[PDB]
């Protein structure tokens, strides 16, 4: 089956959070490609690791290289819809072990989110990001602003270590034939 198709490909790169403690370490990152705010509206256009291809709505990846051979790179494969408009947007969600739970429990637990919308300023949104993290929720309209400017919220949105760039992504967008 030769098949031509417009993919986009994220590169989760780096996570340089300052903190030293081990919260900070062994943080999981579920990725997924949202047509719009609702939990709901994950699209399932991720290329699974299985032959088929199968599609999925989400992935779990973690960003640590000491486990990894030195060859290791993420990378998360999309078929982008057809049309794409203002309201499609990359939704990273983080996870962590809390230091300290009730009943010494070691669960993962949310740690925040942060986002890339597609299209921005009337341009396609490849390249190299480095993106803040926004902890708790999301605001409603969070989609169509950059997370690095967003307009005052009520209530007011709380960022990971004041609203620094910590997460390096890199976002391509690549039409080829696929055999």
């Amino acid at each position: 089956h030769t098949v031509y198709r417009n993919l986009l490909y994220v590169y989760p790169q780096r996570l340089n959070f300052a903190s030293k403690l081990a919260s900070a370490r062994n943080i999981t990152i579920k990725i997924q490609f949202m047509c719009g705010e609702d939990p709901s509206n994950a699209m399932p256009v991720i290329f699974g690791k299985s032959s088929g291809p199968e599609f999925l709505q989400e992935v779990y990846t973690a960003i640590t290289y000491h486990n990894k051979s030195p060859d290791f790179y993420e990378e998360v494969k999309i078929k982008l819809p057809a049309k794409l408009t203002v309201n499609h947007h990359l939704l990273f969600t983080f996870y962590h072990i809390s230091c300290q739970q009730k009943q010494g429990a070691s669960g993962e637990s949310l740690l925040g989110y942060s986002w890339l919308p597609i299209l921005l300023n009337e341009r396609l949104q490849t390249g190299s990001y480095c993106l803040p993290v926004a902890l708790e929720k999301l605001p409603p309209n969070y989609s169509i602003h950059s997370a690095e400017k967003v307009p005052l919220q009520n209530p007011p949105i709380k960022w990971a270590e004041g609203h620094k760039g910590v997460f390096n992504i890199e976002v391509q967008a690549v039409s080829s034939v696929h055999t």
